[PDB]
């Protein structure tokens, strides 16, 4: 069968002409990390480029990047044949030049300034028409070669001259402009974007395989997540680089036009899709099409939503065409619409977290060049309220003060810019400071569900918890086979109590860590501001995408704080039992054991803590969340001091151990105000960067002890209330 | 199909997709082509969606073609053999003004299939994708329960596309033509199906689950003072109407029974379904009290309604004190005993048909918080006490938890079960949870056996405690012979 040709796939390396394969790979070919490899494929064209060995990204596969995917016309779900080429070329003389599409604005020379610094120490190679694209310079420019030496025999030397004529060719339609959205250009979202790869490269990349068997492919899918997500570039890439016929209709514009026309519109938006065949439709505002939750308002509303509902409704075989929708809510969509046959998958995606919004910044900077003092590792570390839009507005933002910062001086004012100027335009860091200032984010109150970074590790002692928590949750993540094997259902969550201020949030991040799943927390305003406002559909939302996200790990922060409100052990004529802890047992009654969803329930106060959440099967196991140990207390004091500059004396072993009952707010506010009395030293003695011994022994003479005996003691009473080892502490069996 | 008749189907959003006008001529021409196409068959797909006739109350237009509707159905005489079905969601979601004679009079509902249901579902989606001789279809349509049937119908194919993807990668066959000298090597594996259960969505999760249950008498041990009553009040007038009407005896409207928390008053109302081979339906606490705090009590209506269509069937309320704890309880507010979701189901239980096989069960443990009123005679009159498990009912629980466990031939749960006394089916359970958790912790940390040995149970037995108190039962007593009371008339002797 010629062992020789593997399928393509995306390439996870930001490098501009790079190869990856996998270790068995140069193995057989004998190519060294240097060689000369050539690539085929359609319409009789070769390609040329530079294999890099990796043996971090995959077991067997082989790694293909964007710029050379449209250049030797090449998409997804493709054979490629590689072979060693070791071939001596040299360049010699060499004549590129641009398309009059993305010249606007540009005059003077712009050969020896930015295609010289560039070429060097590369020595990347060029084959005879290709379209290659580089990024930098404040633009996204290309060139096109026409005419030099016969291929090959290119290779980029600083001896090599240049020349051209002055006049450009315009493009052809048999290539696509790399200027447009890829599967490169998303930043953040990885899990949600490896799921549409698995429904939609499918039906449109085989169609014959489609038209042959009986499967039915998904017919619909529902994006989610606030504006600015991304839920519209993300369609525009899985049809750019699958071919699909891309249709996008917004969803205003429907309301738009007179009522009779609009219907007819997306009417024949999906007839002249299908002929487009195969073809990819995405509706970007759904929520404006069909609020049939409160509107109940306007005839044509409903005949539009009901026309919307037959032209996804017959959706038989026919032709490949895909209906995605985007929404900010899952319930702010008529319910009609999810039924079966119009949208059955649904991928919720949402804010990234720190390392999602790192892949996010150089995506839109990559033709900005930064400086060497410039880093955006640590500006995307402050901000976590940012939709994936507001910081590419925030790049755009800094790169306006950058340039005026310094447009003032210049004073330079004509008709026609040079392009001399732009290779000096280098962004600050003072003006990415001045960028999270006054820059109001949107996205700032939702659920951030997001993989913590505290691990067992940085958490010292507390190995009584360390030891049931990992055999708790830990055991069923990864060893599902032995609890079916031992015919043992998983429990379904934990609820654990102790003295406040004693890191209860912080253990369930750690053990989230530990089976390396997603983190959902819940605390006490947002489930107290549902029970004042009798708006319970809240729980629907966050058990919904609590359950989307497995494996996760939901929280519940002071469980207690209604039953609080409500007065606590006796409060009104009325028990312990209210209507937000009802919505949360029957939503944790209604979920599936089998997956790897679990709820963590903490308290401060569990005698008011309603009996019934604690029945066997939703909240069954209990734990006592002890004040910190000796061990544990060194780790509470390197954690708050591990952003400050601690001399070598202080010893926080010995700080440690004095300090016996104290909670970890007690040694939070100490190491506070040692900070504050080190910062109010160093700016008195301006008129030292170091914190001292001193400041940390007076500092300690105003430490609290917030937890009092008769707590520790009436946390006990209920924990051997349920301990109860008695009785049966020595049984000896016959035989 | 089978029948010949000229089948004509109408989704019903087609209707309100085109311009007022025609479209109320459109679906009555659709009477006329099917009536001379006799015998004729009319369905309409979604009905919801053209008469929900309780908040709408706007648009010209939509009661005009509910109007329409009306007249078209109410002039079916003979003429020609037209039969209109229809398709919807919940009961209450239709204009009731449909309900009416000679438009909608037979309605059947149908719901999830049980696990024998599913069980002859999977194979039918599944006769044209050829199977391993380890993939089983059985065990697969177990452990879900909560999948409608088109849930299923989507599964198999998504694991289709996971067994074709896990091989496309290597065989590398890119072409225009797909040859068909392949299909027959496209066998699933069982982790094609594994993955299947993970990603999938199902929809319908928080609903009413009729099925009949899988517990019989035989695998509860003891509590012959219950299966003796128990048989001869719900089983005797489904097994024998006869010897009722020759007697001249009503059978009771349902029972309630108490007991201390976690002694397996469900299962005993599961059992007992199944002795009767009738239907169950099980309400939970959190059901009952969620229409107490949202003021909406068309709830019970549906409940009532399914139980006894459903018939022969069995309704079972859970935790039926969980108004009166939540209101307080004995006193509570300046208020009595009684509310507003109790009395919906007090009016409901009044109201059905003593010769219908309905059946209502109360399952409570506070029983003296109660409200006095849905204990009256014809209602709930009938109380039985559900005690601890004895020592013969007590190896049931035990085997019923290590059912699915590998037990050691030495670990003898007689003994076991002889130990323990005052323990609930609760005490039980966590024994075993706790048994099988060192045995699992112990197999992990060894691996740096696959079977339950006897120290397991012995260390787990130290953690032993006893949830249920002696001045409970004591509370309970003084309640059940509160209501015995077999004394004055214990010698009677009659003249002759
Ligand atoms: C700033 C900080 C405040 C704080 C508090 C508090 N009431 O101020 C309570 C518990 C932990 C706390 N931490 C804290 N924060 C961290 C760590 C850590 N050490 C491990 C630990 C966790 C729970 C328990 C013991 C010790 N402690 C470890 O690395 C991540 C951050
Ligand atoms: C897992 C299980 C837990 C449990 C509990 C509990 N609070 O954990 C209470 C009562 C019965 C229980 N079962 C249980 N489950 C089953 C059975 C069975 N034995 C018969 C029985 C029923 C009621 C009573 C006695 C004994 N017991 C029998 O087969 C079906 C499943
Ligand atoms: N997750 C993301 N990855 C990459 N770019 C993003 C992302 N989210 C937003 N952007 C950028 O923000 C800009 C605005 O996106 P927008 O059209 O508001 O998305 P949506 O239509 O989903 O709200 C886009 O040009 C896009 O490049």
């Amino acid at each position: 069968n010629r062992p020789n040709r593997l399928i393509v796939d995306e390439a996870i390396n930001e490098d501009n002409s790079v190869v990856s394969l996998s270790q068995p790979k140069m193995d057989e070919l004998q190519l060294f990390r240097g060689d000369t490899v050539l690539l085929k494929g359609k319409k009789r064209r070769e390609a040329v480029c530079i294999v890099l060995s990796d043996d971090t990204c995959s077991d067997e596969k082989i790694r293909m990047n964007r710029v050379v995917r449209n250049n030797l016309r090449v998409r997804l779900g493709d054979v490629i044949s590689i072979q060693p080429c070791p071939d001596v070329k040299y360049g010699k003389r060499i004549h590129v030049l641009p398309i009059d599409d993305t010249v606007e604005g540009i005059t003077g020379n712009l050969f020896e300034v930015y295609l010289k610094p560039y070429f060097l120490e590369a020595y990347r190679p060029i084959r005879k028409g290709d379209i290659f694209l580089v990024r930098g310079g404040m633009r996204a420019v290309e060139f096109k070669v026409v005419e030099t030496d016969p291929s090959p025999y290119c290779i980029v030397a600083p001896d090599t001259v240049i020349h051209c004529e002055g006049e450009p060719i315009k493009r052809e339609d048999e290539e696509e402009s790399l200027n447009e959205v890829g599967y490169d250009d998303i930043g953040g979202c990885r899990k949600q974007l490896a799921q549409i790869k698995e429904m939609v490269e499918l039906p449109l990349r085989h169609p014959a395989l489609f038209k042959a068997i009986g499967v039915k492919p998904p017919r619909g899918i529902l994006l989610y997540g606030p504006p600015g997500t991304g839920k519209t570039l993300i369609a525009r890439a899985v049809a750019n680089e699958t071919g699909a016929f891309f249709f996008l209709i917004n969803g205003p514009e429907i309301m738009s036009k007179l009522a009779g026309e609009s219907e007819s519109n997306l009417r024949k938006a999906f007839e002249e899709a299908e002929k487009n065949a195969p073809a990819i439709i995405f509706i970007d505002e759904l929520d404006a099409i069909a609020p049939k939750r409160e509107k109940t308002h306007g005839e044509v509303e409903r005949r539009i939503v009901s026309q919307l509902l037959t032209l996804m409704d017959g959706l038989k075989q026919r032709a490949h065409v895909i209906v995605m929708a985007a929404t900010n809510r899952p319930n702010s969509i008529d319910p009609a619409l999810r039924r079966f046959g119009r949208f059955d998958r649904e991928v919720d995606i949402g804010i990234p977290d720190a390392t999602g919004r790192l892949e996010i910044l150089q995506i839109h900077t990559k033709n900005m060049k930064l400086a060497d003092d410039v880093d955006l590792e640590q500006v995307a570390n402050e901000t976590h309220g940012h939709v994936g839009a507001d910081l590419a507005a925030l790049c755009s933002e800094a790169a306006l003060q950058a340039i005026r910062k310094k447009m003032d001086l210049i004073d330079l004012e004509d008709e026609t810019i040079d392009a001399e100027v732009m290779n000096s335009l280098a962004v600050t860091m003072d003006d990415f400071r001045w960028a999270l200032s006054q820059s109001n984010p949107s996205a700032l109150r939702e659920t951030v569900v997001e993989v913590p970074q505290v691990t067992w590790e940085d958490i010292g002692g507390l190995e009584d918890v360390k030891r049931e928590l990992q055999e708790l949750v830990q055991y069923p993540v990864e060893h599902p086979d032995k609890f079916l094997k031992f015919g043992m259902t998983p429990s379904k969550g934990v609820l654990f109590y102790g003295p406040p201020g004693c890191g209860k949030t912080l253990l369930a991040k750690a053990i989230a860590n530990e089976c390396q799943a997603n983190f959902i927390s819940i605390k006490g305003p947002e489930l107290l501001t549902m029970w004042f406002g009798e708006s319970e559909a809240n729980v629907r939302e966050i058990f919904d995408k609590a359950r989307q996200a497995a494996p996760c790990v939901l929280f519940f922060d002071e469980l207690d704080s209604i039953a609080k409100a409500r007065g606590g052990n006796i409060g009104d004529g009325g028990g312990a039992a209210d209507r937000v802890i009802n919505q949360i047992l029957t939503e944790m009654d209604g979920m599936s054991t089998k997956k790897n969803v679990f709820i963590i329930g903490a308290t401060n106060r569990p005698d008011i803590i309603d009996p019934a959440i604690l029945r066997p099967g939703r909240l069954d196991q209990l734990i006592y969340i002890p004040l910190p140990d000796e061990k544990s207390r060194v780790a509470i004091l390197k954690a708050n001091l591990r952003k400050s500059p601690v001399a070598k004396d202080v010893d926080l072993e010995f700080l440690a151990k004095m300090t016996n009952g104290f909670s970890g707010a007690d040694l939070t506010e100490i190491c506070q105000r040692a900070c504050k009395l080190a910062i109010r030293e160093s700016i008195e003695s301006e008129i030292v960067p170091e914190i001292r011994r001193d400041h940390f022994e007076e500092a300690m003479r105003f430490a609290r002890r917030s937890v009092s005996d008769n707590d520790i003691r009436k946390y006990e009473m209920f924990a051997q209330t349920l301990q109860q080892s008695r009785g049966f502490g020595s049984f000896r069996f016959p035989s």
